[PDB]
C-alpha cells in the first residue's frame, strides 16, 4: 500500500505545515502537524479543557464506532519550544492520503499549553520520529509510520515541503518526478530516537564550502535551521547590520537586506537554501528589523535541520531495518 497527502503552510511565513488526517468511523478529518522530531499522534478532542480550545477541530471518540479507550493509558509531552500537552488514549482507525492503519493510538488531549490553544490551524500532531520516544504510559505505543510499515510497498516516507506553497507527504513510495538529479543517502543514528544524521559541511552564499561534520536531526516540526554558533556567526557576518539580539531571542537583520543563500552538505551532494527562505519577516508588526531563519543551536543541545532546510529538498525517511535519510534537490 501507499499514501499521498498534501501538506500546506499554516501562515504566510511557513511557520508550520498541516496535513489532513482521517480519524475514526465515520471519518473525522483533522489537520495535523506531521513532526519527524516526535513520536506521539495527539489531537484536540471532546476531552480538551474547553478554555484551551480556540477554533481547532476536535476529535470526538464517542462519535466513532471504531474508537476504543486504551484502558489505563496516559500521555504527556513537552516540546523543544517549551510547549506541552497531555491526556488519555484511544485506539482508532487513522488514514493519511488513502493509507489506513487500524488500531492506531490516538492520544486525546485533556490539556494543551497556550501556544497550541493560540494556533487555531493545528488540530494536533502526528509524530514520525522513532517509537522509542512515544510518551504513552504504562505501555508505549507505535507511530503511524511504524504501524503502517509492514503494509507499505517500501518502508519509507518522504517530505516535500513547499516554500510559500503546498507540498506533499508520501508513504510507501518515492515519487521520482518530485526531485531533480539523484537522491544522496546518508547514515542515521536512532540512539536518541530522532532522524539524526551528520552533514558534511556548509557554505555561505557564493563562498567556499567548509568541510566539517555537523550532527543534527531532520525535524519537520521545527520551523527554523539551528546550527552551531560558529556556523551561524559566519552566515550572519555576510549580512550588513545583522546582529544577535538577546531581547528578541536570536539573530535579527535589517528588513532591507538581501540575504545570501546557505548550502549544506549531504555526503558529496549539496543542498542550497535560497536567501529568501531565511527571511522570517518583521520581529513585530511594522518593524524594519527582521528575524533570521538560521539561528544558533547553542543551549538547545542539538542541531536541528528544521523546515527552513528541509523545504529546500526532497527528503526520504527510509525506515528499513538500517534507517537512512536521503536528500535531493528539487
Amino acid at each position: 500500500s501507499t499514501g499521498s497527502a498534501t501538506t500546506t503552510p499554516i501562515d504566510s511565513l511557513d511557520d508550520a505545515y498541516i496535513t489532513p488526517v482521517q480519524i475514526g468511523t465515520p471519518a473525522q478529518t483533522l489537520n495535523l502537524d506531521f513532526d519527524t522530531g516526535s513520536s506521539d499522534l495527539w489531537v484536540f478532542s471532546s476531552e480538551t479543557t474547553a478554555s484551551e480550545v480556540d477554533g481547532q477541530t476536535i476529535y470526538t471518540p464517542s462519535k466513532s464506532t471504531t474508537a476504543k479507550l486504551l484502558s489505563g493509558a496516559t500521555w504527556s509531552i513537552s516540546y523543544g519550544d517549551g510547549s506541552s500537552s497531555s491526556g488519555d488514549v484511544y485506539t482508532d482507525t487513522v488514514s493519511v492520503g488513502g493509507l489506513t492503519v487500524t488500531g492506531q493510538a490516538v492520544e486525546s488531549a485533556k490539556k494543551v499549553s497556550s501556544s497550541f490553544t493560540e494556533d487555531s490551524t493545528i488540530d494536533g500532531l502526528l509524530g514520525l520520529a522513532f517509537s522509542t520516544l512515544n510518551t504513552v504510559s504504562p505501555t508505549q505505543q507505535k507511530t503511524f509510520f511504524d504501524n503502517a510499515k509492514a503494509s507499505l510497498d517500501s518502508p519509507v516516507f518522504t517530505a516535500d515541503l513547499g516554500y510559500h506553497a503546498p507540498g506533499t507527504y508520501n508513504f510507501g513510495f518515492i515519487d521520482t518526478t518530485a526531485y531533480t538529479g539523484s537522491i544522496t543517502y546518508t547514515a542515521v543514528s536512532t540512539k536518541q530516537g530522532f532522524w539524526e544524521w551528520t552533514s558534511t559541511g556548509y557554505a555561505v552564499g557564493s563562498g567556499t564550502f567548509k568541510s566539517t561534520s555537523i550532527d543534527g536531526i531532520a525535524d519537520t516540526g521545527t520551523t527554523l535551521l539551528y546550527l552551531p554558533a560558529t556556523v551561524v556567526s559566519a552566515y550572519w557576518a555576510q549580512v550588513s547590520g545583522a546582529k544577535s539580539s538577546s531581547s528578541v531571542g536570536g539573530y535579527v537583520f535589517p528588513c532591507s537586506a538581501t540575504l545570501p543563500s546557505f548550502t549544506f552538505g549531504v555526503g558529496s551532494a549539496r543542498i542550497v537554501i535560497p536567501g529568501d527562505y531565511i527571511d522570517f519577516g518583521p520581529i513585530s508588526t511594522g518593524s524594519s528589523s527582521c528575524f533570521g531563519g538560521i539561528q544558533s543551536s547553542a543551549g538547545i543541545g542539538i542541531n536541528i535541520f528544521g523546515d527552513v532546510a528541509l523545504k529546500a529538498a526532497f527528503v526520504v525517511f527510509n525506515g528499513a531495518t538500517t534507517p537512512t535519510l536521503g536528500f535531493a534537490s528539487k
